[PDB]
């Protein structure tokens, strides 16, 4: 009951909440050409369009720090679209979902399947709380998500949910974005038998 059953690179699942309940929105990223830029579509609002420019600044900065060999974001002409097409959307609960879509694209490696997230991001990566966590959690469950990432400040809003709703959700309560990265992209933080 969702738009994507398998998120490729550049596609992350987010959570949006309306007065009619929850819903699952998918952030998407792609290339336009083979200084680097950014483009946005999906009837986004003046408040969220700032969350894109913040997540874009942070994702570039995150690349600069952890994998400095990766120039993908500082040079490429990127395009972000959040379907469905004509629905209006405004709000920073898409912040982290965007960062992950940008990194996922800039790495060429998809995100954990069956993962939804929501949370406002700051410029330094602090993950700030968002609203209607009850309806975002419910729409993740009605839509088939097994791993949810909430802002850690939104812990009560999640545990106000009945016993049957939250059971069976791998939920992570995160304060910086580095905690979302280690969950969205697990293989990065995974022990291995270094051979040779
Ligand atoms: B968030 O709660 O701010 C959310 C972000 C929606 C955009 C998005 C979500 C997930 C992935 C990618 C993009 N904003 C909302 O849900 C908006 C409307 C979205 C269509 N609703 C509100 O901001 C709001 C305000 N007051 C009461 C109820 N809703």
């Amino acid at each position: 009951e969702r738009m994507y059953d398998v998120t490729p690179p550049g596609v992350v699942m987010g959570l949006a909440w309306t007065a009619m309940g929850g819903s699952t929105l998918f952030v998407e990223t792609s290339l336009r050409r083979p200084d680097g830029s950014l483009e946005v579509t999906g009837q986004l609002g003046e408040v969220m369009k700032e969350s894109a420019r913040i997540a874009y600044t942070f994702a570039r900065a995150f690349l600069m720090q952890h994998a400095p060999a990766n120039d993908y974001l500082v040079t490429s002409h990127i395009h972000l679209h959040v379907p469905e097409g004509a629905t209006p959307k405004d709000g920073p609960s898409a912040g982290c979902t965007i960062v992950t879509a940008l990194l996922s694209l800039a790495m060429g490696r998809p995100v954990r399947q069956n993962l939804a997230m929501t949370g406002e991001v700051s410029l330094t990566g602090k993950i700030l709380p968002v609203g209607g966590i009850k309806e975002k959690t419910i729409a993740a469950k009605r839509a088939g998500v097994t791993c949810i990432v909430l802002p850690a400040e939104n812990k009560k809003d999640f545990y106000d949910l009945a016993a049957f709703i939250t059971e069976g959700l791998e939920v992570h309560f995160v304060e910086h974005y580095r905690e979302i990265f280690d969950i969205a992209f697990p293989d990065e933080q995974a022990e291995a038998l270094a051979v040779e």
